[PDB]
């Protein structure tokens, strides 16, 4: 059973409609691209989702990120930072995200898979990536934020001009 | 009575605009004080359709948390409320009054004498999960020290699923919210813990309490 991702990049466990999870104990491994990945191996995810990927994620033994050369950046959050918030709390999140550093863009005229909204935050210079990650969990509203940094990638394929560098 | 115990704290509360309202049984004698005050208030804030309704039956204005970008204070009751003024929540709303708690910048917390503990656990702690991530969560509960158990034919608002996790003796709440807060899939956990009360008005054979 093996966890495969979502994006243009026995059976298995999907991240996007494009087994259940609740069916499995365990992966093996889940496969899957991302809009950014740092030398720490940190992520951030959810620019297309979100929420499905980072809980399969946390179920698989591996997390094999799969990318072309463009995703890898030293410093996280030149991709605006995905923040997926229940409705009632958007303006109260988009405050908190403010005093964290970011400049929060409502994500107009989608909707996520269970009714909620994104914020999509610009401008942060992400050093910490695991110290955000928590911050931003910690804010009542949050469903789930796109840094993949407490679980990172294990694994990292690299498409480049030359081939593939796999990094572990 | 435990009833009248609530009812002295409720009103009691008055004591403290847009006001933040809670919900349950303590939270509605507060409601029924609020409505003394039906001619003298901007309004309210309601963490629950219950509270909302009854606030409306007594003529005060409902506002949705998204018109205020400010709340003096935050009146509610607490499943437990231990001697640092962390609570447990949400045995009956959870995310939205951990919303507007985190909003309000006093949050009174409104209880009978038999809510406080010396340590956060006994009442098991409501955490609200994405349906999908239900065993998944449910098995990090586990290895976190808990014994989760699905609250059975209950959604939440936002169409999740609560797990209660029972037989924790949360001798940290800040490390532990930070720890559930941190699985995928958990909504809210309703410890309140990095964001607690500042003031506990506590109804005893005595009267009521007040501890800042
Ligand atoms: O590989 P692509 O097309 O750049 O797509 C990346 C996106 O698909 C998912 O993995 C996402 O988390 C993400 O945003
Ligand atoms: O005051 P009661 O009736 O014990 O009700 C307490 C409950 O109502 C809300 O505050 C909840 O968070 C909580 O579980």
């Amino acid at each position: 059973i093996v966890g495969v991702g979502t994006g243009s990049t026995e059976g298995a466990v999907s991240s996007s409609d494009a087994f259940d999870l609740n069916e499995v104990d365990s992966l093996g491994i889940y496969v899957d691209g991302a809009d950014e990945i740092n030398g720490h191996m940190q992520m951030i995810k959810g620019g297309g989702a979100l929420t499905r990927e980072k809980i399969i994620a946390s179920v698989a033994e591996k997390f094999i990120c799969i990318a072309d050369a463009s995703k890898q950046v030293d410093i996280l959050g030149k991709f605006p930072l995905p923040v997926e918030v229940i409705p009632m709390a958007r303006s109260a999140v988009a405050r908190q995200l403010v005093k964290l550093g970011g400049r929060p863009e409502y994500r107009q005229g989608v909707v996520t898979d269970n009714g909620n909204v994104i914020l999509d935050v610009h401008g942060m210079e992400i050093l910490d990536p695991i110290a955000m990650e928590n911050a931003i969990n910690a804010i009542p509203g949050v469903v789930t934020v796109g840094l993949f940094a407490n679980r990172g990638a294990d694994v990292a394929l690299i498409g480049t001009p030359d081939g593939v560098k796999t990094i572990v």
